[PDB]
């Protein structure tokens, strides 16, 4: 076989899962948050998946 | 085979899981959080995949 | 076989899990978090994949 | 003071948190469950406050 | 001060947490599970607070 | 002062924390239990307070 790519790619066969992501922001898991009280500021209390960016 | 790629790739064969990011952010794991109190001016309490920039 | 990237890749067969990754955060394994009070300015508290930058 | 019981009782001042259970089941906590697959007949996958009898 | 109990009692002044239990479950506490595959029959595959009986 | 139990008594001042049980099953503290995989007939994968009966 043959495979070019600029990216981003994801080639695959018999597969189960596939993301792909430029971005931005993709959740396809299980996720349980439970919680009972958040103050302060600013905190970031539960973060999973996360970016921070300033400019 | 053949294969050329300019990044960001991800080429496989007979795979369960893939994921390909560029960003950003992708949660496609099994996560629990159970949380009683957060406080603090800022404290980042219970980050799993995490980032921070400034400039 | 041939094969030439520029990165980044990730090639493989036969496969379980992969990740690719420029950014940025992936979360795709198992993770519980419990937790009780959180204080404190500022605390990471509980940090599992992590990166921290200013400028 | 005085006090005299015949249980079950649960006798305080100044108390943040209280259960009294005959029973029974009482959940008065922060829990978080995240779960991707339950097989098998019969397996108790996930328990937390949990009891079994039988005659 | 006096006291006469027949049980089950909790008897107390300046108390944070009380808990009283004939039975039977009480789940007060902060409880994260995070889990991906359970199979086999059967398998107590996470127990915390946990009884069996049989007659 | 003065005090006659017939138990299960908890009799205190000052107490941070406090549990009675006749049973039974109390969970009150901070637990996580991250798990990937259960397999087997059968196996007690994770138990933390845990008893087992048979007649």
């Amino acid at each position: 076989k043959k495979g070019v790519v600029h990216g981003v790619a994801t080639v695959a066969e018999k597969t189960k899962e596939q993301v792909t992501n430029v971005g931005g922001a993709v959740v396809t898991g299980v996720t349980a948050v439970a919680q009972k009280t958040v103050e302060g500021a600013g905190s970031i209390a539960a973060a999973t998946g996360f970016v921070k960016k300033d400019q």
